[PDB]
């Protein structure tokens, strides 16, 4: 399964705008369920 982004530090907007934890995959959220 997809590793869960618990506390999106976005906080409510897209996970791509997330302070720290700079994973590109969750920023690719427009793609099928991407892993954090």
């Amino acid at each position: 399964g997809c590793p869960p982004c618990r506390f999106t530090l976005s906080p409510w907007v897209s996970p791509c705008s997330n302070p720290h934890w700079p994973i590109r995959a969750m920023c690719n959220d427009s793609v099928p369920c991407p892993p954090c």
